């Protein structure tokens, strides 16, 4: 029955941030809440005329109804076509792939405190929206008096094809096809299927949930022949398997978790074993608080190693410019220039290709990596819920002390660098300042302090502890034992206990 203007009034906290707008499901269900935010997104696209929008999500409650609103608003917007996943299903790496392949203007990914609802906006290069766009969406969400939508019955998404909706085409694509074709240009799927068939080696992963869901289903079990039950539908630690180093399948059993910090280093050190990275890496990038494990690898390969502020956001300029091929973020995962997002399956397949070529279990690959490059012991200590400006007093009192720290020896560690991390973008030349305090020692060890959640009633102080151990006989300690000396130095110099009243960290990774 056609395009309609519908009056609305602003909501107050439609401020996206790093992963898009994440609110409890009832908050997104408020009348006009979703429409307000989607309207604010579309008002940043100026020339939708012949453009394509990508659309999908992770199933889960409210996604089905939300995709129907987004389609109907896209038709009113004037998009030529919306590539939407079958049954509304599209993963974040898949959407990044699909956006990049077809030149889409961007995409809306509906994925996600456990139980929240999330709306993410990705732009033309396939990556997350930069802050200048996110802030523009939030500001528009506070000034809107109306929105446009095409009133029509819901479009069925069970079967593939092109379906009309106004002047717009609703193309229901296979969620996995394009994305699996990209993964097949990067890895030897033949050799991966072989090492699963023999079933002698555990499966390795570095991002939580990488070995679950319908993508890991179709690729690992249906395509690559893994035994049913391998993929969970909605764990042994590699450091444990190395300590325990001093007939039935193995894939189907436990999966071996390698931290994103070490995984990025190992993957880069074995990159030339796989088809997609045989000619070599252009460079590596990690978020600043990620451990320096990949630094040691880049140095031996003679490639640059970029240190960016936390976010898969800053990786984008380096990947587009060809300065970087592999990248990783502490406690989040790894990825490459094949897409513009963290990719858990990519790392899982990349590990499985290494295991198939080197013919050796994960625990030996890791033990050998540390033998060659040294181990970067690495734990994060979170102090959650400090009040607002006591954490700010902690960071200021420490920032004050930093110039005098340089050159001095505190216990066993000599300070090479004590600074407030700033990043000058080698492409943007945009400076990001005050991204955390770094104590960098000459032996290669490090202590990093960052504040998070500034804006809430409370803030979280994060302390990153890193000890570099070159001696192979010292490379299988318990991480907290190995870090004990750096721990009590980090606490003393910052005066954590005296200035926050906390005796224990809240969380210790």
């Amino acid at each position: 029955m056609g395009i309609q203007v519908i009056a609305t009034t602003p909501f107050k906290d439609q401020k996206p941030g790093t992963s898009g707008l994440r609110k409890p499901v009832p908050v997104f269900q408020q009348p006009h809440y979703l429409e307000n935010f989607i309207q604010a997104i579309f008002d940043t696209i100026e020339a939708p005329q012949g453009q394509t929008l990508v659309l999908g999500g992770d199933g889960r409650y409210f996604n089905a109804e939300a995709i129907q609103v987004i389609l109907k608003m896209a038709a009113a917007k004037g998009f030529a076509r919306v590539k939407v996943g079958q049954n509304g299903i599209l993963s974040t790496p898949a959407a990044s792939c699909v956006i990049r392949k077809y030149g889409a203007v961007g995409g809306i990914i509906l994925s996600a405190p456990q139980g929240d609802f999330g709306v993410k906006f990705n732009i033309a290069n396939g990556g997350p929206a930069p802050e200048k766009v996110t802030n523009a969406i939030y500001e528009r969400s506070l000034a809107l008096t109306h929105y446009s939508i095409y009133t029509a019955p819901d479009v069925n998404l069970h079967t593939l094809g092109e379906f009309p909706l106004g002047e717009m085409i609703v193309e229901v694509i296979d969620p996995v096809a394009d994305y699996q074709a990209l993964l097949e240009t990067l890895f030897d799927f033949d050799r991966i299927a072989e090492v699963i068939r023999t079933g002698k080696l555990r499966l390795v992963f570095d991002a939580m949930h990488a070995v679950t869901g319908p993508y890991a289903q179709q690729i690992l079990e249906k395509c690559l022949g893994a035994p049913p039950g391998t993929v969970q539908n909605g764990l042994v630690y590699a450091h444990d398997l190395v300590q325990q180093l001093f007939d039935r399948n193995m894939i189907l059993g436990a999966n071996c978790f390698v931290t994103p910090s070490d995984s990025l280093a190992i993957l880069a050190a074995n990159a030339q074993l796989v088809p997609g990275y045989r000619d070599g890496l252009a460079g590596i990038a990690r978020s600043m608080p990620t451990s320096q494990a990949a630094d040691r690898v880049a140095a031996k390969l003679g490639i640059d190693c970029y240190e960016t502020p936390t976010g898969w956001k800053f990786f984008g300029n380096l990947l587009d410019a060809g300065k970087v091929t592999l990248c990783g973020e502490e406690s989040f995962g790894t990825g490459s220039n094949h897409v513009r997002e963290k990719d858990g399956l990519w790392a899982v397949l990349f590990w499985l290709n290494i295991l198939a070529v080197r013919q050796t279990p994960v625990a030996e690959i890791v033990k050998d990596h540390w033998r060659t490059y040294g181990r970067n012991y690495y734990s994060r200590h979170d102090y959650e819920g400090i009040e607002g400006d006591r954490a700010h007093t902690l960071m200021s009192q420490l920032e004050q002390k930093l110039p005098s720290l340089v050159g001095q020896t505190l216990g066993a560690y000599t300070v090479a660098t004590a600074d407030n991390f700033s990043y000058s973008d080698p492409v943007d030349h945009s400076v990001s300042q005050n991204q955390g305090i770094r104590l960098i020692f000459e032996d290669g060890s490090r202590i990093v302090y960052r504040l998070s959640g500034t804006g809430t009633q409370g803030a979280t102080l994060r302390v990153y502890l890193e000890r570099f151990e070159p001696h192979p006989s010292q490379q299988h300690l318990d991480a907290q034992v190995a870090l004990a000396d750096l721990i009590q130095l980090a606490n003393d110099v910052a005066n954590i206990q005296s200035l926050t009243g906390r005796d224990r960290p809240t969380v210790i990774t």
